[PDB]
């Protein structure tokens, strides 16, 4: 099955649907992000990963590598935060920017698979101000949808870098 | 049509096989093209448009973030777009809730919702700007919905529309 959903204009139920998806996961949580900056959401994770047994895997686009360190060296967060939380840098195929420096295109994708059953996918970042200013838009998918979110998620993978914490998914 | 068919949903990944559907889905539409975007400065979107607009009998609706109707009015007078350009197309501006910058300015919030409605058929929505480079450098998903499902994009067009200032073309629906 597919929904969607559109944000309300009294209370940000985009932000609450990504976050009751994380705090309601039992086991595995795959997220592609593209920018990482809201520390709320990573404490959802954090909490999901070493107050419960979930496993977490980070697939981040490069470009937002940077503000996502500077994220966890705000808030301390240490290798044994990761012990069950993996983040990966991944990236888009090159290209010469006007500079003649080559760049990697973006990830603009943003999804988030919890246990394996249901997909996130919509236009909402975690950052602060998708959570409180801009409008987003969201859908959730089950069933044979889940499948080729994996295998998106396993080819994004496969190129990825590691960045920091579990490096053995 | 949407109203009487069954509702389903597919995605699209990468392989540029997204920005054709997304071309494919302008060149194909009929009779109704309503559209909601962030960001319009691909002159070539744009020309698609025109020729659904102008050359078939496609009336143009387009839900433009108010944080981009500069660009996207540099990129028309930039090829010389005019009123007789837009008998069938219509541009209005949307903008989100308003909040206070830390400068104390008041600024709109964005829409980051980017969707395509088609002959009220079919809804194609996703990551997928009307930008060179989304259409060239970037990754993007793109979703088509029908039937039922439709509906919620159609109260959801029509919510913002009702919210929506003229900004060119023609004032009507």
């Amino acid at each position: 099955s597919a929904t969607v959903y559109f944000q309300t204009v009294k209370h940000n139920n985009i932000r609450d649907l990504v976050r009751r998806c994380i705090t309601r996961t039992s086991q595995v949580l795959v997220i592609l992000m593209d920018v990482f900056t809201d520390v709320e959401i990573f404490c959802d994770i954090l909490e999901a990963a070493n107050k419960r047994g979930v496993f977490v895997c980070v697939l981040l686009d490069q470009g937002g590598v940077k503000l996502f360190q500077e994220m966890c060296d705000k808030v301390q967060i240490s290798d044994s935060h990761l012990k069950n939380i993996s983040i990966r840098s991944v990236e888009g195929e090159i290209y010469c920017a006007k500079s003649g420096r080559k760049f990697a295109g973006q990830i603009r994708e943003k999804f988030i698979i919890s246990d394996w059953r249901f997909v996130l996918s919509g236009s909402y970042s975690f950052t602060w101000l998708c959570g409180h200013v801009h409008r987003n838009i969201l859908s959730k998918f089950t069933g044979q949808a889940v499948e080729l979110f994996d295998e998106e998620f396993r080819h994004l993978y496969a190129s990825s870098k590691p960045v920091m914490g579990l490096k053995s998914p």
